[PDB]
């Protein structure tokens, strides 16, 4: 009741990071209907707009709260993956971090057109950063916003870095440079715009929100995809939800289904559809159009695990949480006042924006990444912390005083699954991150060396004085295998997940897209969102997501093209 015999040339599945961009630049001209399908609500909250408020943004209903599967190597744990569930998606949630990898992850990808030479101009067309000139690795007209971090902790963040240098770390002042090694410790740059959340769809989709061509619902939960036997010809959805009304959106000639439902619902509405591993696929009575087994396989997420210690009594009250709780739990008015006033402050902070990529065992790129936080954490699952933190509030009590280290297997080897669990489509998928699950360790050994690292870190000249013993692991943990069930027991995602319906060459009976992200043996289906990954980049993934998004985009009005 809302298309209304009306066809549509272009049918976004998603309204989320990907999704923004695609609207922003098919609508461009005005001979192309486009129709933006969203499950959640508008952008509007300002837990969104603030950027330390992604403490509330966590099991909030802006988040689809998706647990994962048991995991019997992680002691038998649910894991919670934290996903946007709003115009924007996860770029509205996310920890703003701005990373590209190196070049050697986009050369790694073996994908014709898709070279590490293929997609720096992209992600350059993209950007508009304030802090660095335009150049060959740096932009200045583009949608992006990106800039240094504007809180800075005086005395924490420089005994991290002097601590960096004390074991043996060199700097690397710009981690999206390619013109030298990705390794070093520094400064994040973050999508924020003096200190506002810079989300995709404020960068994107709200600027072009006028445009008579461009249709955008939100509260439009997609059930499937119509595939007459192959061809997609639209959509089906409810404005209400579970209980309410089976709306269907049409396609016009020559019109195009893009899925961007992100790297977990892509492939799940994907099996829904009956593109997917037929064995899977019959168990819930749904008939096969295209029986390719990588949909909803390879999913790539980088885990993590931590190091937390408090501050010596004589250094209480220099933390972040101090900055942002006064003694009782109840917002700083300073704190307040910085944000509003100057766009300061620790309001700005997502507090994980400084740390370090390292080579834990002479790797050809950095299996580790190091997000140093000047907070102490009082959960060992630091999403946990952050979900903590957030409830604090006026609860009359005295965050303490410390820092932390998280510690992320970057560009890990164990891949998981996204798959069905129900046939009713408004179901959580079947999740199984499959973190510490690669054949050799090399995952567990990463994290592993993590912990040894953050220790001698911790006990350098630098930091020791500052620190007064570490909370957690703690002194009990001591030996590698303690060390090692202590991160079978806390680990947690940094919240990346690729690859779950990845592209590849022609000849790829593994790959689900091909290398210009038409979905193989459909007609007029594209898929343009984290799932087309076919190897995460180190870092977060944010960035790549709206390259692939941009490079999609011009792809289709013939703008550019691969190979
Ligand atoms: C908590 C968190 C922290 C992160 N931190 C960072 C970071 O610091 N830096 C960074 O670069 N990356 C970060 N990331 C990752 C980054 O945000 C994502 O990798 C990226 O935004 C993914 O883009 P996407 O378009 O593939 O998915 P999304 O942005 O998630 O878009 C998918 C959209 O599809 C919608 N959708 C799903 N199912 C349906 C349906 N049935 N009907 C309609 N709509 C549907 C969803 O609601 C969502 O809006 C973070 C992720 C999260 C969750
Ligand atoms: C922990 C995050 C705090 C965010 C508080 C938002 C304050 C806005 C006041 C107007
Ligand atoms: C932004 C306000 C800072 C709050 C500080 C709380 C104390 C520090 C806990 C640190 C835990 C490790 C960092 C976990 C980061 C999770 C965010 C993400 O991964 O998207």
């Amino acid at each position: 009741s809302s298309p209304v015999a009306q066809k549509y040339d272009y049918i976004l599945v998603g309204g989320g990071t990907a999704a923004c961009v695609l609207a922003n630049r098919l609508s461009a001209d005005g001979s192309k209907r486009v129709l933006v399908l969203e499950a959640g609500p508008d952008n509007t909250s300002r837990d969104v707009k603030i950027p330390a408020a992604i403490t509330r943004l966590f099991r909030s209903p802006l988040d689809w709260n998706l647990f994962s599967e048991l995991q019997e190597q992680l002691a038998e744990r649910q894991i919670y993956m934290a996903r946007g569930r709003l115009l924007g998606g996860s770029s509205a949630t996310n920890a703003t971090l701005y990373h590209r990898g190196a070049a050697g992850d986009y050369d790694a990808w073996g994908v014709e057109g898709w070279s590490s030479e293929d997609v720096l101009s992209w992600f350059v067309q993209a950007e508009t950063n304030a802090d660095f000139g335009p150049g060959a690795y740096h932009g200045s007209g583009g949608p992006m916003r990106v800039e240094n971090p504007r809180y800075t902790n005086k005395q924490l963040h420089t005994a991290f870095f002097k601590a960096a240098e004390e074991v043996g770390l060199t700097p690397n002042s710009d981690f999206n440079d390619w013109s030298h090694d990705h390794a070093g410790y520094g400064t994040f740059q973050v999508m924020q715009d003096k200190g506002t959340r810079a989300d995709m769809y404020r960068q994107y989709l709200k600027p072009v929100l006028g445009r008579r061509n461009l249709q955008v619902l939100t509260g439009a939960a997609v059930t499937k995809v119509n595939i007459d036997q192959a061809q997609a010809l639209g959509v089906e959805f409810s404005t209400d939800g579970p209980t309410g009304e089976r709306l269907s959106a049409e396609l016009a000639p020559g019109g195009e289904v893009i899925m961007c439902a992100g790297a977990v619902h892509t492939p799940f509405l994907l099996k829904h559809s009956g593109v997917g591993p037929s064995a899977e696929l019959k168990e819930f009575g749904i008939p096969v159009v295209s029986n390719l087994a990588g949909v909803g396989q390879n999913l790539q997420d980088q885990p993590a695990c931590l190091t937390a210690a408090p501050v010596k009594e004589k250094y209480d009250g220099i933390a972040i949480s101090d900055h942002i709780y006064n003694e009782k739990g109840q917002i700083r008015k300073r704190a307040i006042a910085s944000y509003l006033l100057g766009g300061r402050g620790g309001l700005t902070s997502t507090g994980c924006d400084r740390g370090a990529f390292v080579r834990t065992a002479g790797q050809a790129l950095p299996d580790l990444q190091v997000r140093f936080v000047p907070g102490m954490a009082l959960d060992p699952d630091g999403v946990s912390t952050y979900v903590r933190f957030a409830k604090f509030q006026s609860q009359g009590l005295k965050w303490p005083s410390g820092i932390t280290m998280q510690l992320i297997a970057c560009r890990p080897q164990s891949t998981g699954s996204v798959g069905l669990k129900s046939a009713d489509p408004f179901a959580p998928p079947k999740l199984s991150p499959g973190y510490l699950t690669d054949k050799d360790g090399a995952d567990l050994a990463t994290l592993r060396k993590g912990i040894h690292w953050a220790r001698d870190v911790a006990r350098s000249s630098a930091l020791s004085e500052y620190l007064d013993g570490e909370l957690f692991p703690g002194s009990g943990v001591v030996s590698d295998d303690q060390i090692d069930e202590y991160i079978r027991r806390s680990i947690h995602s940094s919240n990346a997940i690729t690859g779950t319906c990845k592209m590849g060459n022609a000849g790829d009976s593994s790959s689900v897209v091909d290398n210009q992200l038409r979905v193989h043996g459909v007609e007029g289906l594209r898929v343009v969102d984290a799932s087309v990954v076919p190897k995460i980049p180190g870092g977060q993934t944010g960035a790549p997501v709206v390259m692939i998004a941009e490079r999609a985009a011009a792809l289709l009005t013939g703008k550019a093209t691969i190979g």
